């Protein structure tokens, strides 16, 4: 027993990509979801299910709570898909009155339930646990603000447990008015207690669905959802499947986060389809990682890396992996401090994502963090300037002062990763 992972999915976006994660999570180790059952004996691989799911005599359930201050999006989520005895009731913790888009209404609602979620956590929890994950939306209220209290907490409840956020960004236009207040307030919060924040954003994420597998259209956050599940499945599958070289939640983090401050990161999968899986060499989806079409934060260019580490599944060629790391260093830039023989931390797993030959996910810490960041800045300031939508931030708890705070640290932030830049 150990190696254990507690999943909280958080508002209205968090729940929704919980779907997609713990349907990919089931397939992978050929757990009906429905049934809560292994689908056959036979096909019954050589895994470690216990990173993500709870065997008990009845079946598996997911190690996970569903965190909302509103019930429809959960309630509607498991009628549709049809999740009841899988996302079942003892997993939810749900309010009724909702955060309204406002991240101080998210944390000091959220508070309320604050006993209950530990209460939770301590009745199920493995003392091996090896930590929590985050996934949540920066731009509303719930997600954001009570997504905040929650790394807050468990950072604090659980020292020595690794607190690791999976944050969904504003688009590149805003579709909530107050997300730069909201998102500014989470980014604070996870830089002060969050170990790890893999970052994403819609607009990245709808130009991968269009542009690398040609949907036709998006009718549902489940088309571009799965493309967050996959990250969390692959970076994790090591710790779930044989392989040459695994690597933990903690190893990852300790590999990428050169600096305190430069925890937040940008993650990249190719290929996205089976047939460019079965038609591609190593260094060809590597190369894919490293490019911005695969990113999943809309970036202007591939910056200057870091630190990254790459996870590869499936059928490897490990001679391939080793021998492309000197193309990488002269083909993809990095930070001028970074050493022509550093900078990369690999995990090799033999399990390939459902249906594909190989495929490679990246996590990258970028100092091109620093142009997302200024950005959600310069809308900050277009709105706190004028002192638009703070009343009900004031009203919750975070006074104008309170927002300057978050701000200038912020920027503060911001100046670290363009320092490392050059
Ligand atoms: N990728 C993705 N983004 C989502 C999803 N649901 C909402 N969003 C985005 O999340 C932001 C809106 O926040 P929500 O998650 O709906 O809000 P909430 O956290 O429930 O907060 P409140 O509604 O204010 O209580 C917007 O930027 C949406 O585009 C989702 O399922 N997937
Ligand atoms: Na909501
Ligand atoms: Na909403």
């Amino acid at each position: 027993p150990g190696r254990e992972i507690l999943v909280l999915h958080v508002g209205q976006g968090g729940n929704q990509i919980g779907y997609n994660f713990w349907k990919t999570i089931c397939e992978e180790h050929n757990i009906d979801i429905r049934s809560n059952q292994r689908k056959s004996v036979e096909e019954d691989k050589v895994d470690y299910k216990s990173v993500f799911l709870v065997e008990a005599p009845d079946g598996f359930h997911p190690r996970a709570l569903f965190i909302d201050l509103e019930p429809l999006a959960v309630e509607f989520l498991v009628k549709e898909m049809k999740l009841g005895s899988f996302f079942s009731e003892d997993l939810m913790v749900l309010s009724y009155s909702g955060a309204h888009n406002v991240w101080s209404i998210g944390y000091q609602t959220g508070k309320k339930l604050i006993p209950v979620i530990l209460e939770k956590i301590r009745d199920t929890m493995p003392e091996t646990l090896q930590g929590f994950l985050i996934i949540h939306t920066l731009g509303g209220g719930t997600g954001s603000g009570f997504g905040s209290l929650l790394t807050e907490t468990l950072k604090k409840e659980f020292p020595g447990k690794g607190v690791l956020n999976f944050s969904v960004l504003p688009s590149e236009v805003n579709d909530v008015t107050l997300a730069p207040y909201n998102t500014v307030l989470s980014l604070n919060h996870l830089s002060r207690f969050s170990d790890l924040v893999v970052l994403f954003d819609n607009t990245a994420l709808i130009r991968i669905v269009k542009d690398q597998l040609n949907y036709p259209v998006i009718k549902q956050f489940s088309d571009l959802n799965f493309l967050i599940g996959r990250v969390m499945a692959s970076i994790t599958a090591s710790l779930r499947f044989p392989g040459p070289l695994n690597m933990d939640l903690m190893e990852m983090a300790h590999n990428l986060v050169a600096l305190p401050e430069t925890k937040f990161i940008i993650p990249s999968v190719a290929p996205l389809t089976k047939e460019e899986s079965e038609m591609s060499t190593e260094l060809d989806l590597v190369e894919r990682c490293f490019d911005p079409t695969h990113y999943m934060v809309n970036c202007s260019g591939q910056g200057k890396t870091i630190s990254s580490v790459l996870m590869f599944r499936g059928n490897i060629a490990i001679e391939n992996a080793f021998s492309i790391m000197t193309d990488i260093k002269s083909n993809v830039a990095f930070a001028p401090g970074v050493h022509p023989d550093l900078g990369l931390k690999y995990g090799i797993c033999e399990s390939a994502p459902v249906d594909f030959d190989k495929e490679v996910t990246l996590l990258s810490n970028n100092t091109i963090i620093s142009e997302v960041f200024n950005r959600v800045l310069e809308r900050f300031d277009s709105l706190f300037n004028r002192d638009w939508y703070t009343s009900d931030y004031v009203n919750a708890g975070t006074s104008k002062s309170n927002l300057k705070e978050a701000r200038d640290n912020f920027d503060r932030i911001i100046k670290i990763y363009k320092e490392i830049e050059g």
